[PDB]
């Protein structure tokens, strides 16, 4: 040990630590720093910047020897405070550059540093600096975060003033359609808003730290578990497997379709009979630390008959496949698609037809946190779980029968989270931490690291897919055939609804009177489907966005007019019959026009004999909702002191669950005339919110902003004077009268599709938009370079800019990634940031651009519709569609690695 | 386990506790809030105070089931920050309030919690609301708080402006002799600075948690220990004992005295084959935290035979007693003092003679900090030690032969430390984690609780005291007999020389020719003794004290023109033979005498019926240094910063080290214009800091205040250009010379006092000093109030007068505590503050008055003495004195218990 003096957030400390110990261990730990955080753990995020002797380091590769006796360092907490905040700190609000906010510490430090060398940076000195200090950001686009960096030097170089950094409440006090920021911003920007890592930090010395024991192979018979040496490592209390489970040791799919061949009951909490997948659980070792329980789990000693593994959808539905759940053929579920007139005569006499193959991967998720929960036995006998869950109710009927406790006996919480992109759609770590402090009596924390992450949570599934389209000369589309193979790994949940995406939304946008397709799920050995951004729509729309370029070339088209053409119009039907409720494709594409022409003569002229230029379009189109007649319920709460509470479980990925709440409850309480400061929203709770419904299927602002509406519409009601005017809070009390009111809504014209047809009405509300890639091919290398991304989007009315505009950022660039870099193949090479293509700054272009084009509504809350899906739904058609412009090449099997595009190139 | 959403220091903390824990523990644990102190861990100090919802609370005794959700909660760290001080906090930096700065913290949060409810507090209002919130202090005498709330008060009500709560540099830039802030006071009040405990929670998780295996019984042979049920337990590592020590497993008393009749090797680290006092450490558990050790500390189990145990000195001493150390008698040292003629016949002859029988007790130190101290191997393959040791060069010699460490394999170092008033002149806890730390080669950390802070740590040894007087009918003293016996319990370091102490002190301040007295020490089985301020004269001089006014009412003389008549002059001696080396007795007195006969008048006229009041006087002297030519050394170094390093080990109780070395340094590098925020301090370390010596003997500011100047005259002579200026660090280096540069200083005209006689000049600078204390006894209760206490204090020349006035405050109140209330003879019931008579504000009159009468010293920086040890010579008889004004009863036994006076006043 070694006692260092030095200096932090420039108060001396006098410091007793390991010279090997981890700076970032030293500062969370030891000093309770918990706003230097830790994701990747590998050097590769940036999360845990801090400032040491005026350098920018990561603190969780930096070891105590390589701090000086006298070493100055900072970290968020040194940058500023709430209520002495930082220019830097000001500026990410007003920007809103934090939407997780996992990012904003580092991010804040990693600029503090460039400014402190670099006064008056350009863009792009800012996007070097951040490439090159490893500054990573899954949710924002990276666009607000420069734009913050540029405003806050302004002002620290007196430029402008500091006020300037302060939100202006617009002309007419509306703060809906506003850049108003979110609620949330100020801990985010501090440091000082506990993710769960953090809150294991201080939960107090009882609590037992878990961690995993996990198969090392993809297929296997479990033959026994032996914990013994584990049981003799330092601070181990014991080690816990699917004896203890008190249940059925099963998670419930809950929904399973009835055409489903398997009963949704086929995931196992702790492995008893089988590993299923690299990577489950079969123990969890509970220690006084995370270090200490992770050393013993490396003992515990695990017996088993490997069996031989389907890696992908074809190997594992081929028609002699050995069964990986007994008794359940591995092709689990189909789901037809059967619109219109039989498509075999029609392509046989149509002027064109078309078809391609198509492949979307396994996309990783890549949240800068990795995933973390915890659990406890509450004093009024129930169980707590406090997690990354953006469905509290949903996994809360998931897990019970599996831990064994009745519903009312559990209790689920989100906690702060930073992103999750739809992995939290699906129970990760949930029902381990309810089995330990179930079987322990006491705490229990359980953090995944970054390796576990990528292996242990589920992914985007593959889809193999083939679509034909049959079309007139002119243009015209007749008839679309389609087939689709889903991967979906071992474990069951929501795989057949993901199928029946590909029904939806393979060919959304354009009228097609004639369709006939199958989707087919199919279980595997490879990593468990959980739903991304998109949820089928990637899949799906990849391929018919394609193959609409590929038609569009065969008849001499240019695709965008091919698009204008078939682009819904009043009298057309979606896929499954049903009209769309508006109709702004035209006009996105009216608009798009002048700027792709635009953009088609500047890659022309720019292009080089090496460096080859493109513009690519697609559309896209997502639901708002959960299929059928979803509904949602909010509690509107006059306060005591006047505030108005507006209980709720939307759930917050990120995304601004915060900020949709305020934002709608302040547009339906402007006749009473309440502040937006003056209105609180509720973190998710099972026990005391409401079922609002999990933030999935871009639902949120739909359906929970319409429950808060009418929750507000109602609490105006409740406090109308005969007369005019409203009573206040004491005045309703005197009067006995109630001050918490109920507000509900439905999507009550919406209906499930048909099993055999596919047919119906899913969603009441779409998202629909018009994506524009220009992009750059080195023809020596095959290296793509996007340049732009543009986003024509119809969201109905916006609740709040920046929201909506960092959402469709973010979407953009997971698109990128999806394009050209993105996968989960190789269970330990793909196992890192680096290794699976995160995309860092670079390969994000700074030129991302919107347009809203919003056509309100007749169902959403003051005409919204969603957003968070429509940006991912098919940018990386458009940029593969780019690819094809710049140089002929079609990479039809994401993603678009530089040696793929060489081989196609010189073939 | 329960979520908790509360507010602290402004921020929303989404906490998770038990709801039995303690908020103390959450606070500081949990949430890193180690500005809330923690002593005595029994609601009895106040220094854990926080404000919740309004109400100040101690932390220690509030569990979490008191605190609601939605609560707020203010810390120190909420009140204000470094460069964010609240006027609070910038009010005690100006009125010195921090000196150890233990209690600092919770005084401030509970003046912002008085405030808040009343703004404008009278002294009184503020005195109450301390009392009833139990803000204790033991450095200060309570004043220099009261004076800092009313100032932060002022300036909150808008009656002064905050710039007037910073200090303003005198006219002529002197800092010597100013009250200019000590260095470490923000740290202090803004609970930044880290005590021991607070570094035990910043330790990293490798580090093991001791608790001690006590002795409870007094005294026995130790047959066996059993460890097998601890090592069962939870968290635990291993048990030390006495097999695990490396050398001799004993502390050497080092300079034990060679008629000392023991060999100085007698105290056990951990004890082997006998317990010698209750608390004896026997073993030590070594765990993951410190609740885990104490709970298997518990299941240890020791085989022992219990002895009959000697539990005072007469006891111990009698002659036919059992040796408690086999082969050294009882009675192991004897001084003698032989002055002058023989006094028997001066006695038959003189006109007046008076004799009394006078005892001083056991008194408790009582710091509200309470002992701790950690240890590590270092990298360097060293022994590192971090303590409150007031010696850290002495205790490496004290205890190295017994960890089994040469010299240069050890290092000890002082950790801020929330005060010692001397019990850490000895080893407590330091072999202790020495062992520890060398037998499992981890970091290792020891916390007493306030039980074991008073019951095993030493204590102010009791002395039982017989001595007369002979004078002539004018007063003239003419001849004094003395004896005197010392119980030391069990361990004899230093025994000796506090017995030496008698001969020198009893009858000090007085000419007398004729002397023959004899001091002896016994071990006993009660506590060791440590020193206590005043090492020795506040038994001696409550004897002689007291003795005198005996004289003046046999004579019918005025007391204080008793002293007039007798006190030092031009050509007297004192006890040792030795002249004087100022003469301000008589100036003093001269300067007192008319505030006496006005207090004798008021007095006489307030008195009434049942409320006596009554004046007292005393004289107190004490040496500044260790006996004989005492030496010290420090390095001034100038730093490539421009900043001057002054290297000390001027151990920092909290009497002021810092501001000491910075104010004599400042004022003897005024000709090269050095600004006092430039020089900087060293924390004592024995490895990097050269031996200055102990703050112990009331000698730093002599012998290392010399140091400090001579090293600093020699900085600047090594920085002196030709022809006049100086050389900057730049110039000095270019030209390869030093810009690190030793001074050395010793009391060259000093010897030791001879063992036969006694004689000799053992200290060559002393502090001199005249009391007044002012009373009003209950006679129908005995309970003496002290309404005010003067100190006529000539201390040469300030150094700082915010620290010489809080010493002599402080030292004043543990008087009052000396007198009326404190002791240590019950081995549980004086085991807490309140059990153990602990002076809260109300015991401590507002009216505490000091008048200097400054007589440069010859061998003393800029004229200085010391001052810690002056106002705590004879409070206690000015005091008793008082009380027999008042009521006609003299005390002989401390402390003055009001049945004690009852008796008295009944008889
Ligand atoms: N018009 C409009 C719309 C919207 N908004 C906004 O925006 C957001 C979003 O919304 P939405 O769309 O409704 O959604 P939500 O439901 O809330 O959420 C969810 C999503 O969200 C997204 N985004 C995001 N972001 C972030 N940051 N992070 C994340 O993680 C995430 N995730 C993702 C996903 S995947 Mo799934 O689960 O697969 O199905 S679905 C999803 C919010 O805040 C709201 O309020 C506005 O403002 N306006
Ligand atoms: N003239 C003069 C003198 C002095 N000063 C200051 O005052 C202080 C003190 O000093 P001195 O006297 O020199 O002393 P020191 O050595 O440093 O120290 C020690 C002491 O100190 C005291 N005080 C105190 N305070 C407090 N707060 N706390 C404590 O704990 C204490 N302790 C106590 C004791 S006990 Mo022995 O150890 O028994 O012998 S001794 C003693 C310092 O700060 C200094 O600097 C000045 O200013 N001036
Ligand atoms: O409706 C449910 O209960 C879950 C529906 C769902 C799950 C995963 C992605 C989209 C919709
Ligand atoms: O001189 C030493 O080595 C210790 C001298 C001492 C010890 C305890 C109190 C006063 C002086
Ligand atoms: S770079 Fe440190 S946690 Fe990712
Ligand atoms: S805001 Fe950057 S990772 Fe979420
Ligand atoms: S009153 Fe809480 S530590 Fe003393
Ligand atoms: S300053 Fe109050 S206890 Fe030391
Ligand atoms: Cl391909
Ligand atoms: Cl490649
Ligand atoms: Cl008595
Ligand atoms: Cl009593
Ligand atoms: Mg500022
Ligand atoms: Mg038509
Ligand atoms: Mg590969
Ligand atoms: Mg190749
Ligand atoms: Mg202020
Ligand atoms: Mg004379
Ligand atoms: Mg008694
Ligand atoms: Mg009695």
């Amino acid at each position: 040990m070694i006692q260092k003096v030095i200096t932090v957030n420039g108060i001396e400390q006098n410091l007793f630590v390991d010279a090997e110990a981890l700076l970032s261990d030293v500062l969370r730990q030891q000093l309770g720093l918990t706003g230097v955080k830790v994701g990747c753990e590998q050097g590769q995020c940036g999360a845990c910047s801090v400032i040491l002797d005026g350098k920018v380091v990561r603190a969780c590769v930096t070891k105590m020897k390589r701090v000086a006796d006298g070493a100055q360092i900072t970290t968020i907490e040194g940058v500023g405070q709430p209520e002495n905040l930082h220019p830097l700190q000001k500026a990410w609000v007003l920007h809103g550059g934090a939407q997780c906010g996992f990012c904003s510490p580092g991010f804040i430090v990693s600029a503090k540093g460039l400014l402190d060398t670099n006064a008056d940076p350009s863009r792009e000195d800012v996007r070097d600096w951040f490439q090159k200090h490893r500054n990573a950001c899954r949710c924002t686009g990276y666009k607000p975060l420069v734009d913050a960096v540029m405003d806050a030097a302004a002002v620290i170089n007196g430029k402008k003033p500091e006020t300037d950094l302060e939100f202006k409440m617009p002309a007419d006090g509306r703060i809906w359609g506003s850049k108003y920021p979110r609620p949330t911003a100020v801990a985010k920007v501090t440091g000082t808003l506990d993710y769960g890592a953090d809150l294991g930090l201080k939960m107090p010395a009882g609590t037992l730290h878990l961690a995993m024991v996990q198969a090392k192979v993809s297929h296997a018979n479990i033959k026994g578990i032996d914990t013994s040496e584990a049981l003799t490592m330092p601070g181990v209390h014991s080690v816990i497997t699917h004896k203890d489970v008190k249940g059925k040791n099963r998670i419930t799919g809950l929904i399973t379709f009835p055409t489903n061949k398997g009963d949704g009951w086929d995931r196992p909490i702790l492995c008893d009979e089988k590993v299923f997948q690299y990577g489950d659980c079969i123990a969890l070792v509970c220690a006084d630390s995370e270090a200490n329980a992770r050393a013993a789990a490396e003992k515990v000693k695990v017996d088993l008959e490997e069996l031989p593994a389907y890696m992908s959808g074809p190997a594992a539905a081929a028609e002699d496949a050995i069964e990986i759940h007994p008794g359940t053929p591995n092709v689990y579920f189909e789901q037809p698609i059967v619109k219109g007139e039989d498509t075999g005569p029609i392509f046989a006499s149509a002027d064109v037809t078309v078809e391609g193959d198509f492949y979307v991967g396994r996309q990783p998720h890549m949240p800068i946190e990795p995933d973390v929960a915890f659990a406890y036995m509450g004093d009024d006998g129930k169980c707590y779980i406090h997690s990354k869950s953006i469905g509290v109710h949903l996994h809360l009927y998931m897990i019970a029968p599996g831990v064994g406790l009745e519903p009312d006996q559990l209790v689920l919480v989100a906690n702060p989270m930073g992103g999750t992109f739809g992995y939290k759609f699906s129970p990760t770590s949930e029902a381990l931490v309810a089995v330990a402090a179930m079987a322990t009596g006491r705490p229990v924390h359980l953090r995944y690291n970054y390796q576990q992450q990528q292996q242990y949570t589920g992914k985007r599934s593959p889809w193999e897919m083939n679509v034909k389209f049959a079309a007139k000369k002119d243009g015209t589309l007749l008839a679309m055939e389609s087939d689709w193979l889903v991967d979906h790994g071992p474990y069951s949940e929501f795989g057949d609804l993901l199928t029946l995406r590909g029904a939806q939304f393979i060919g959304a946008g354009y009228n097609i009177p004639n369709i006939r397709g199958l989707g087919r799920t199919v279980a595997t050995n490879h990593v468990w489907g959980s739903a991304f951004r998109g949820y089928g729509a990637p899949q799906s729309m990849f391929a018919s966005e394609c193959l609409m370029d590929m038609l569009a070339e065969k008849l001499g088209m240019d695709p965008l007019e091919l698009r204008y053409k078939n682009a819904y119009r009043p009298g057309d039907t979606n896929p499954t019959g049903q009209e769309p409720e508006v109709f702004s494709l035209p006009d996105m594409i009216d608009q798009l026009r002048p700027k792709y022409q635009a953009a088609l003569e500047k890659a022309q002229k720019e292009s080089t004999a090496t460096h080859k230029k493109g513009v690519g379009i697609s559309i896209g189109v997502y639901g708002s909702g959960l299929d059928g007649p979803d509904a949602s319920e909010a509690w509107a709460e006059l306060n005591a002191d006047g505030t108005i509470t507006v209980h709720t479980a939307w759930e917050d990925h990120g995304q601004g669950a915060d900020i949709g709440c305020v934002g709608t409850a302040h547009e339906a309480l402007r006749p009473m005339g309440v502040a937006p400061e003056k209105i609180k929203f509720t973190w998710p709770n099972t026990a005391t919110t409401p079922n609002s419904g999990p933030s999935g299927g871009s639902r949120q602002q739909v359906m929970t902003g319409n429950a808060i509406r009418v929750a507000c519409e109602n609490l105006l009601k409740a406090c109308e004077k005969p007369g005019g005017g409203y009573y206040t809070y004491d005045e309703l009390k005197a009067a006995d009268k109630p001050t918490k009111i109920t507000g509900n809504w439905t999507a009550s014209g919406a209906t499930h599709c048909d099993a055999v047809t596919g047919l119906g009405k899913p969603f009441v509300v779409y998202m629909y938009g018009v994506f524009m890639a220009e992009v750059t091919v080195d023809v020596a290398t095959g290296q793509t370079t996007v340049d732009g991304m543009t986003l024509m989007a119809d969201l109905g009315s916006l609740c709040n800019q920046l929201a909506t505009d960092g959402q469709i950022y973010g979407g953009l660039a997971q698109g990128i990634g999806l394009a050209l870099s993105e996968d989960f193949e190789d269970i330990k090479k793909h196992a890192t940031l680096v290794g699976a293509g995160f995309p860092f700054i670079k390969q994000i272009p700074d030129k991302l651009d919107i347009v809203y084009v919003n056509h309100p509504r007749p169902d959403g809350p003051f005409g919204a519709s969603g957003v968070g899906e429509l940006p991912l739904t098919s940018p990386h058609a458009a940029i593969i569609n780019a690819i094809k412009s710049a140089t002929g090449v079609r990479i039809y099997r994401l993603p678009a690695y530089p040696e793929k595009v060489l081989e196609a190139l010189k073939a």
